């Protein structure tokens, strides 16, 4: 039985409009529709793990746990293991994986953020799952963000709460947020981000959509636009959209976009809009590829139609050596040259960093920096040579190439960390000088930049 090094998994994001669902709901795990699809020859093949979060999702979760694994027997032949399921309010996340992983999946997490204050206090938020999936830690992240195309900005705070908050992955990890923590990070839902167009043009916008012609509302689509300001989702990828908005339909048909302002609405327009979205973050030059994203058209209960979106998604098995894990394995060392942090705070106080890793005993503490000063005002943390050699559990390249190194820099004073990063050991080359290079963040917001040489020594 030998251990994958590849998975699929399946990403579904509904917004059920408080309705149940038809019985067939078959094309939504067949990634048949619209957009991105999935060849017929696949239909037969089940991927390997299956996440379904649903918005305004009126069923129990014994109802629709039992609706979800009818579905994919009914396609794969094959009776789905429930991973974890976690419900806030009406916005829930069930993980199903195949049976033959039920021994390579452990330290399950769940998590819920709700985002709001009294008034905003009440309905939004999010649901999270995480888990090992044998050496392969992975995050999934269900949100229903603030509604109304007014409120982007809001819907980007909503975003900040959800990943500053839920608390998955490894509590070790005591600097890292959930855009660090995790080898796969998929973060889907009802983002409720809108096509910022004038209200008049609504029949333009339908118009458009009748002719498959996306790129002038996509221009307008207020989560790539806020994305490329870099006001949400910094360092997130999402394959591009190829399916018609998924919101906000008439129900039981598809033909009809339901857009004009009514007292139901709270007087607000439903332009056509892409809110029902799949986005993901990789720790760097890990395999992830989107092999599918779209929407269903024949799924017609709710006012959004289904999206999904599958990946194919790079693992390592769990390595065990003579020495690690247990013992630090002699042979191997990663040592760092000519290291600086270049930092956006205006604070001057003194800063070390944090090395932590799975291939590591314990998180590492190094010495604190010199600062000086960036032509342009900045502050620059000189590390040079002065960072520690790092001693990894097992020294076999097979292992040690695939592993990451978290960097936190951190304030001496206060120890609260001024920005994460993350730096892939899958170099070109092993005893050899090469560039490595991460951005910081914290709270997900730009904080700096971390660059300098590694040299990796391996077993071999
Ligand atoms: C929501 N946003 C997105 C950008 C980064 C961060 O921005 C601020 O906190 C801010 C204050 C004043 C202008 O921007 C949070």
């Amino acid at each position: 039985q030998p251990e994958p090094d590849m998975i699929t998994i399946f990403i579904g994001t509904w917004n059920m409009g408080n309705a149940p669902p038809p019985k067939k709901i078959t094309s939504w795990f067949l990634s048949k529709g619209q957009g991105k699809t999935r060849d017929d020859s696949a239909d037969y093949i089940p991927h390997d793990i299956y996440v379904i979060g649903t918005q305004e999702d009126p069923l129990s979760e014994k109802e629709w746990l039992e609706i979800l694994k009818h579905s994919l027997q009914e396609i794969t032949s094959v009776t789905f293991k429930t991973v974890a399921i976690h419900t806030l309010w009406n916005i829930r996340i069930v993980v199903l994986a195949k049976p033959e992983h039920e021994n390579r999946i452990s330290h399950i997490c769940t998590d819920n953020v709700k985002t709001g204050i009294a008034n905003t206090l009440g309905n939004k938020g999010a649901v999270g799952v995480s888990f090992m999936f044998n050496g392969t830690s992975l995050g999934f992240v269900n949100s229903h963000l603030t509604s109304g195309s007014e409120k982007k900005l809001r819907r980007n705070q909503n975003y900040m709460n959800i990943l500053r908050f839920l608390a998955l992955g490894d509590k070790k990890l005591s600097p890292f947020n959930i855009t660090h923590r995790f080898t796969h990070l998929f973060w889907f839902g009802d983002l409720n981000y809108r096509v910022d167009l004038p209200t008049w043009e609504a029949e333009t916008i339908i118009q458009k959509i009748k002719q498959q012609q996306y790129a002038d509302l996509l221009s307008h689509d207020q989560l790539l636009t806020e994305r490329r300001e870099q006001k949400v989702f910094l360092h997130f990828e999402e394959e591009e959209i190829t399916f018609a908005p998924t919101y906000r339909f008439e129900r039981l048909t598809r033909d009809k976009y339901a857009y004009t302002k009514q007292k139901a609405t709270g007087m607000k327009y439903n332009l056509p809009s892409w809110c029902d979205r799949v986005l993901w973050k990789s720790y760097p030059l890990v395999h992830v590829v989107c092999q599918s994203y779209g929407s269903t058209s024949d799924i017609m209960t709710s006012d959004h139609s289904p999206v999904f979106a599958t990946f194919e998604a790079g693992v390592t098995s769990q390595f065990v050596s003579k020495n690690g894990p247990g013992t630090v394995d002699s042979q191997g060392q990663i040592e760092f040259l000519r290291c600086y942090a270049t930092l956006k705070t205006k604070s001057q106080t003194k800063f070390y960093l944090e090395f932590h890793s799975s291939c590591l005993e314990s998180f590492v503490k190094s010495q604190e920096g010199e600062n000086e000063e960036g032509s342009e005002g900045e502050l620059v943390v000189k590390f040079g040579e002065t960072l520690p050699k790092l001693k990894p559990i097992i020294s076999d390249p097979e292992y040690l190439l695939d592993q990451h190194i978290l960097i936190s820099i951190k304030s001496s004073d206060s120890d609260e960390s001024y920005g994460e990063g993350c730096i892939a050991l899958r170099l070109e080359a092993t005893e050899t000088q090469l560039p490595i290079y991460t951005p910081l963040t914290h709270h997900g917001e730009l904080t700096g930049h971390f660059q300098g040489e590694i040299k990796l020594q391996t077993s071999q």
